[PDB]
């Protein structure tokens, strides 16, 4: 389920062909069509490694019609519960440091490093409850750590 | 013709009587005998609409000897060219939404709605060329739209 992308911050005249070229430029394969709504869209990638590569390569970095696009894991609202992904973690950050930040918002039920060839690290975090993950997302998303800006977003909970 | 069925994922024990009772229970007539090969079978329905009903009622929904059977239009490989059937379209989908998906893969020479007793829609699509249909099938089969999983398979392109 970690294969599906949400594309946000699209202008009203964004077309599938715009998104096709953006993914082609970044050399990201998609396994289905771009479904475009009004201001946002969905596309699937062949696996979670490609979809993470899309997120890392595109979200906040590529502009379409003057607007930086958002590319995020697609998560239905009912599946935004305890699980988060953290991106842009400084390359050699001691896990002791990350833990000291995570536990300020709850008990970390689960934490797993996600393999990636980018300079920076990625980890999935399951907090013990919905309220903990929500506070952690509010406090860690955008948090500046050693001139890196943490990117924190929901991933599908069950 | 589009009343010929391919039945796949059969056990090696499957007999015609197994398939007779399956179609009988699902209230689907056949116009000839079941021809059981090795892990798959062929059979004809009286017309296209019974063949479609077989696909929607039976495919992936009925198990025989522990495996779910698969039911699809029988299309020889040489007849898999420009034409696709799309099933399980969400009932109220704006046709412009479906079209915006279809055109990502080529030029749609024609699109026809198929009658169905299902609440979901079914269309037969003809792309300009074989590579466009093959791309559309690979990218649209299993594609999830408004909580429905599109089902896309070939239909005979006998003329091309």
């Amino acid at each position: 389920s970690m294969n599906k992308l949400y594309i946000g911050n699209l202008s009203e005249n964004a077309a599938p062909s715009d998104l096709e070229s953006i993914f082609k430029d970044a050399k990201i394969p998609v396994s289905g069509p771009f479904l475009v709504k009004t201001g946002y869209a969905f596309v699937d990638c062949p696996d979670e490694s490609w979809a993470l590569k899309a997120i890392e390569a595109l979200s906040g970095k590529i502009e379409l019609h003057g607007k930086p696009i958002e590319v995020e894991h697609s998560v239905p609202k009912r599946q935004r519960i305890r699980k988060l992904q953290i991106r842009n973690i400084p390359p050699h950050l001691q896990w002791e440091v990350l833990d000291s930040l995570l536990v300020q918002y709850g008990v970390v039920e689960s934490c797993e490093q996600v393999n990636t060839d980018s300079e920076t690290a990625v980890v999935n975090v399951t907090y013990s409850s919905k309220d903990q993950a929500r506070q952690a997302l509010d406090k860690l998303n955008g948090f500046q750590l050693e001139n890196f800006t943490l990117k924190v977003a929901y991933i599908p909970d069950e």
